């Protein structure tokens, strides 16, 4: 543990990067029995403005939803040692910015891989906070969910027809939901 390669693989916890239109955040996320568990408490995710800030936080004794995990002692100890290397792999980069402007322009202005990752993070966040806001908004009977399902399936012909104001409104609601689930440090 520490500077060991595959450190994050072995501790089973992913550092993740989250880019909003105004900040880039760092936090930790894992899956315990297919439920997501973030670095945080009371369905609220602790976010840090740099990799060094996250490392500093992981050195101090705290009580949060990851602390009782078996490999978390490996994380804190490596944070005390100064061996902890916070690295985010490419599939753990979530970009939420710009989607609101791309939705308005219709599905063909929305990047598929970006949206795929952003939906993953959204559903993880609604899972961990035990809130159905994301799950309901993405039902395929609703404007956003229909637009999202179309963009994520290149084999789809039933194209949403303009304008897209309803999808934009539902997406703005989700952004506000996301902002309220983030605790800054
Ligand atoms: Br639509
Ligand atoms: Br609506
Ligand atoms: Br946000």
């Amino acid at each position: 543990l520490g500077g060991d390669r595959d450190f994050w693989l072995q501790v089973g916890i992913d550092p993740i990067q989250i880019m909003t239109g105004t900040a880039t955040f760092y936090t930790l996320r894992c899956y315990l029995d297919d439920r997501p568990i973030f670095l945080g408490r009371n369905g609220r995710i602790s976010v840090f403005g740099s990799e060094r800030a996250l490392a500093r936080y992981l050195a101090d004794e705290h009580d949060h939803d990851l602390s009782d995990l078996s490999t978390y002692d490996d994380i804190r100890t490596a944070a005390t040692d100064g061996s902890l290397a916070v690295a985010v792999t490419d599939d753990n980069v979530y970009v939420l910015s710009g989607l609101v402007d791309d939705f308005a322009d219709g599905p063909d202005a929305v990047d598929r891989e970006q949206l795929d990752l952003a939906v993953e993070l959204l559903r993880d966040i609604g899972d961990y906070s035990e809130d159905s806001a994301v799950d309901k908004a993405l039902e395929t009977t609703r404007p956003l969910g229909q637009l999202v399902a179309y963009v994520l399936d290149p084999h789809s012909v039933g194209k949403p027809t303009a304008p897209y104001a309803a999808a934009v409104r539902e997406w703005e609601k989700l952004e506000r939901f996301v902002e309220s689930r983030l605790r800054r440090e």
